[PDB]
């Protein structure tokens, strides 16, 4: 673009007229000086920092790096506080006000004299929310994560966020381990401020930006406390001033390639299952067609090479040692799977920025032949049960469990399941299929990470710590097992998955990507015609609002109104 | 001067040895761009910062906005704390701590990797402290003023801060008020971030240091807590950049013409008595030959304009609005009395930036016909009593007691004052001369503000308020009275004023500029050959460092072994 | 002691007096409720944080968690910038200016209100100028320090702080390595905020604050950026105003005892020889009785356990996961060697803190049969040459060179051996012994950590990488070798190693304690009669003073005039 320019922030402080004196004076009484508003560009450093997000904790930190850069490269930069959906806070669950961040920030955006963005984000709803909001606008933007915790350390052993929960609560459940020592484990577990250290959903997410190209390269990997964060914080804020003057805007970056580039990335490293959802919901603001068959399709036998929890063995900070995400696409460009010329925020194409890279660490990040899969990709799977697709993510589940039938064990919500799981009295064994209803978007009601059900206690005391799972739930990205995701359409909006009974068999075959409910379609087409919502609803209030227009995971989960980019023009004056 | 060139700092983080990756490396830390060692000015921003310095309670914002500015400049801004000597906090005076500030100044900047400096004061003896530790390297530097505090106000009247403490405990000890009035008078008397809104010595070297134009001009009037105060800041970051370019030393901006340009400013507002001592220890630094003599000359037949405490009616604020120090400067400029060709830290002249500065308010800024005195300037007085000189500022005198004989009443220290002066038996009248000594450098030690001694209640009770009052210390900035200050030699040091018995008369005459006590040179030779060092003295410590070197008020007041200038060149190298 | 009491602060603050309105009110201008000011205890917390100290960056942040533990135990936190010597920053050295900021430090203390002190530390001067400050005061007080930098990895290995840079720069030397590739490892040297990750004078130090009682149990070993350093700063700020009520002060934890402690702690840690130095500085301010001798004593026979660099393998994030110091500690009072009814500042003995940790890593925290050295602690060398002794650090040097005789190759000063050592032409092999002088407290000036002299690159190019070296300077406790060092009387002041020349034999002989200079005892005494202060001597500035009033490194090296405690009694009023 031409530069110089009139930007949209001019609109608000460029001029003499009544309304420039107002809007211009009253900012100034922060103490800046006039020549801040001849048109320089004007970012928006949008801050995800909370006390309540203590995977957040060092943003503001990061804030004032960010800062340091707009001011060195002749921007005017603006910290602005904007929602923050913490996952390790909020309730029933984050994912629930997701959107409701997404729509935030799309107005913070749009509504006030920023002409460009920083994103700074980190906890597991933050990426995806921020990154909605933005690509609604279509403003010139950036992301700026906060990065990884150090690794836990318990009795001098590896502990790794979240994924520890499981196996350790788990190992209470089987006897092998006592609620003491599990209290005992929880000071050394998350010692530094950044997100889980393991790779799980922020981990991800960061990684999806990165290999989207919406973060600078070396952007996911960096541990929160490490020095190189703050440099990376710097160079941003350095950046996004050209970004605003060449008008390198999200659109030109978020392309169809560039999406298939990140569902790639996400085979590669065994990513959350959570950005597949969150995926499709920014692919829905971008307004690029992006679906389940592409994520099945890209992620097929691409295999996994990042040796991290749950899927392998070590952390983040081996995984940043080895040399983080830049290795990994150099990697995908080398198999002939990376489209090398998607561009970046740097200006430059992903290849150009990866291909000089190096490998420090093979153990970390493994050569092909000995990937932990062959084919790490998320799988879809498809059926009578799940028309609209289902989930699962291959490389931390069970080899012997990828193709299984077995007897259906019936939950009816969270609070059926959590009432009969530790009772001797179930009539479950390790070869049954424990399938639950009613946790989706609009069942649970915000579709929490309660997809990854502990197994019965009997059957955990055999030394079985893998069963067939199935809901319309999803899981924590720090998450394992042979656990069947996302089954849409939910329960709660009449989904075939409603009608699941105890003593149906369910065929599950990965390879042939199905899931299959063993009954007629005349048994099946009965069952659904006496179907009723036996769940609570919301009568009013930003609950009753999501009951009403949040979509199915299988499109991302986004809110039917918000979906699309609705531009960036300046809206009537106030006055 | 030549840029780009090598600067100082590169002998830190210029090259590829071992030290230099020592020196680089070990910043890096903290997250910095490699190219931040590339050459660029390196600013070190000096903060008197302190929670136990309330009047430069907003610096840490205040160097915020300096680092913004330095980084908008191309520079390398680092905030370096350094010793905040708190007129409030420190006893037995903040007087005693000035060269102790000053001294660890100097080796601050000259032992470390910056370029220039930016000296953030506020509370009285930060200004000077700093002032004289920058001049002994004299790198490029500048001033950033912290800021008078709003306007007291109580039961609809105007309270300054100091002026108001001396007159309150004036009124309650002659009866017309209660302690429990003036305590409730407390709340309202500072109630905003900042210094003394009064005609003290922190708004007077405030002055000076623009005066002297070590700042950026109308530095000296803003309030704290105004707008414009951070404006200023981030300006003076841009600019100090600029200045370690041009290498704009202390030298080539404080000459001769400069320290008289500061003594008749200082005359025109009024200003603190403190501020000749700091200004002739200011001008030891820079190596200029400044003298109590010059202080009388410069300041002899300038006129009062500025209308406030305690001279005066006005505060700070009003100052402020009627326009500031710059309309002050360039009345002088009108008078033919400035040095108008003299530099500035902007690169212009003094009359370039005021030239073009208009008056406000007049009741404030009095024009010459209506000015509080014809002839303001500070007063040295000459005779036996004072062989090496003592002052008093006539702006806040008697003009009756001026010219005065009277008998003497004697008090021997602090304590022997504080235990006779409320007694109602001490035979002392209006008319008689209040004389205190061992209250100098070595005698108080320290040098304490305890010159304007409270009248005895059965004085104040006839509603007379000032006395002739005659000792070896200081006095508040705040302070008024017919108070002759800074009797040299001290007491302690064997000066005359030792010998000063009860019954003897004394001469004060200001026109003539003499203080003389009436007894034979003979009658006071004798008794000086029974004078002792009467004192209990420190075997240790910075008091017997304070006690062995520290020198006459008449010079300064400054050690003599941290007198002139050692340059900035730099040490060894550590490794 | 008796609580309620009247505190030293309320002399300023306690009270109706003009005085109290005018100390209390001024501080209120910052906004403090009035009943902050009735009495309860005014913690003072001294930060040494600094943009120039990047080892104490992230101080601001705990001294934050250090007011939020003041307020909740009831007390009245004011935060007070102290003088930062930081040791990557000045020049000649920071040890010039240790003895500067215990100076500041005191006076800061006694001249201000504070109840109780937190002492901000990390980088290695902070520690004990701030603590020789502190003792001279005697009021209750309590260490805080920031903490170690994560490990550096460079290739896929571990890079410790400080010792890969003698050793790189040893093997550049050596031709084993490229300039270029030292480079390199600049950036993943440093990579987290905090200091020298290795056992070096800040580890060493941090450690005797807390082997002194002087810092609550487990303070030393913690990263600076984990999560439990911000834990340790709030709970260290409940804990000082309960120490200020019982009035727990230093002169009561820093007993003989605790210095013996310390001393044998170092020994188990295999710490800085600057700790030698240090100690004895500290000792002198309590007003123990602590000397060279004790060091000996206490030291001999205790082995080092701890397996970190530069004596051992790791660094101190393996040290701190392994159990950090308590569980050294608690293997001395296994071992008999422990004062186990120490007193320290949480009022609980030293053995009642440890005495029940557990080691998590044998690797690190050896067992007694698989350490370093059989006696760990520094050796104390006397001699003809050495007349008021000599140090050597046992575990980071050679045993074939511990009792070594050898040609003396003789260096005049930094630039005489600097000038010399690289070239190929100069008369040197493995078996000489490098000899410095003129690099003491007088002669360098500053006593720089100049004494592990680089061996000659024809040298290294044999695989010999340590050589028996002799100076009067000191070693960073990151350095190795067969080093003796703090050789006194220093060359400066005339001492013996002055007139070393070329060709003279030196005998070494650890065992024995001796260190001897093969010279008849006639042609010693006729060397000295030609003895001159050879040196180019300041004659103002604070350098002055340093060359007129400091000590040997046999006492300390701290100033002849601040030596000893001086009390905190509150000085005379202001006003
Ligand atoms: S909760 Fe923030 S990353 Fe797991
Ligand atoms: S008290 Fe700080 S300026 Fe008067
Ligand atoms: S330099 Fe600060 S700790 Fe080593
Ligand atoms: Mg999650
Ligand atoms: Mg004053
Ligand atoms: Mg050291």
């Amino acid at each position: 673009a031409e530069w110089p320019r009139k930007l949209r922030s001019q609109e608000w402080y460029g001029g003499t007229s009544r309304d420039v004196i107002y809007h211009r004076g009253w900012l100034k009484n922060q103490g800046y000086p006039h020549d801040l508003f001849d048109g320089r560009p004007v970012i928006g450093i949008l801050n995800t920092w909370s006390d309540m997000t203590p995977c957040n904790g060092h943003l503001r930190e990061l804030a004032e790096k960010v800062k340091a850069g707009v001011w060195e490269a002749g921007g005017f930069p603006l910290e602005v506080p904007v929602f923050s959906a913490s996952e390790n806070t909020f309730r029933p669950t984050a994912m629930m006000y997701r959107n409701l961040a997404a729509l935030a920030v799309e107005e913070a955006i749009r509504g006030q004299p920023m002409d460009g963005c920083v994103l700074l984000v980190g906890c597991d709803k933050t990426t995806p929310s921020l990154l909605m909001g933005a690509a609604s606008c279509d403003l010139p933007s950036i992301v700026v994560t906060g990065g990884p915790m150090l690794n836990g350390y318990f009795r001098g052993e590896r502990v790794g966020s979240g994924t520890h929960l499981w196996k350790f609560s788990e190992m209470v459940k089987a006897g092998e381990m006592t609620q003491a020592e599990f209290l005992e484990a929880e000071a050394s577990m998350s010692r530094s401020s950044g997100t889980c250290n393991t790779m799980g959903t922020a981990s991800t997410m960061a990684s999806m930006a990165e290999a989207l190209g919406m973060a600078l390269s070396g952007n996911a990997a960096i541990p929160g406390v490490d020095s190189r964060r703050k440099v990376m914080a710097q160079l941003t804020g350095r950046r996004i001033v050209q970004m605003v003057k060449d008008d390198l805007k999200p659109s030109e970056i978020m392309t169809k390639q560039a999406f298939e580039n990140a569902i790639r990335t996400n085979a590669a490293i065994g990513g959350s299952t959570n950005a597949v959802i969150h995926l499709l919901a920014i692919a829905g603001r971008v307004g690029i067609d992006l679906s389940l068959d592409d994520w099945d399709r890209c992620g097929r036998d691409v295999p996994t090479i990042v040796n991290l929890m749950p899927s392998g063995k070590y952390l983040m900070e081996e995984f940043f040692y080895a040399g983080g995400l830049p290795v990994v696409l150099k990697r995908l460009g080398e198999a002939g799977l990376l489209h090398k010329d998607a561009l970046t925020v740097s200006g430059e194409t992903v290849w150009d920025e990866v291909k000089d890279v190096v490998n420090w660490n093979e153990d970390v990040i493994l050569p092909a032949e000995k990937a932990l899969t062959s084919s790490g990709g998320i799988v879809v799977l498809r059926g009578n049960l799940a028309p609209k697709g289902a989930v699962l993510k291959p490389s931390a589940a069970s080899p012997h469990l990828l193709v299984h039938k077995g007897r259906a064990v019936v939950f009816e919500d969270i609070d059926d399941y959590k009432a009969k799981i530790n009772d001797d009295n179930l009539d479950i064994d390790e070869n049954c299929i424990m399938v639950m209803k009613n946790c989706g978007p609009k069942g649970y009601p915000g579709m929490a990470e309660v997809g990854n059900m502990g197994l019965p206690p009997k059957v955990l005391k055999k030394g079985i710590l893998d069963m067939v799972r199935i809901s319309d739930a999803r899981m924590s990205g720090t998450a394992y097992g042979t656990v069947v995701l996302h089954t849409s359409p939910e329960a709660a909006v009449g989904g075939p998955l409603a009608v699941v009974k105890n003593g149906d068999m369910i065929e599950l075959d990965v390879p042939n990507r199905r899931l299959h409910l063993d009954i007629s379609d005349e048994e099946l087409a009965r069952r659904l015609a006496e179907w009723q919502p036996n769940h609570d609803l919301p009568t009013s209030g930003y609950a009753f609002l999501h009951q009403q227009h949040v979509e199915g995971a299988d499109t991302g989960a986004d809110l039917d109104f918000l979906k699309g980019c609705r531009g960036n023009a300046v809206g009537k004056d106030s006055h």
